[PDB]
């Protein structure tokens, strides 16, 4: 099956744009990562960074995920992400989200080793 590692990537990581372009790039995006496939998953986040300045954030400030748990890092730097949330008019299989595009540190899990990231928690 697809590793979490591998999973973080294909939900989270865009560095191929800088910044979301239009108002289109959540629809786009959350396709084509395949997000929708079985439900509209109503919020997720995209980063526009180098997955290793992503990855290296495992190495940064420790600090606890939203839940509790204690394996969470905090960016030093704030990065390029984009915010999708589901609108009103969403309405599986036709899934419709609004594209909010940001500059805040993000906040991962990570697991492993390597320790990488593997859930996406918040950004601050």
């Amino acid at each position: 099956k697809e590793t979490a590692a591998a999973k973080f990537e294909r939900q989270h990581m865009d560095s191929s744009t800088s910044a979301a372009s239009s108002s289109n790039y959540c629809n786009q995006m959350m396709k084509s990562r395949n997000l929708t496939k079985d439900r509209c998953k109503p919020v997720n986040t995209f980063v526009h960074e180098s997955l290793a300045d992503v990855q290296a954030v495992c190495s940064q400030k420790n600090v606890a995920c939203k839940n509790g748990q204690t394996n969470c890092y905090q960016s030093y730097s704030t990065m390029s992400i984009t915010d999708c949330r589901e609108t009103g008019s969403s309405k599986y299989p036709n899934c419709a989200y609004k594209t909010t595009q940001a500059n805040k540190h993000i906040i991962v899990a990570c697991e492993g080793n390597p320790y990488v990231p593997v859930h996406f928690d918040a950004s601050v």
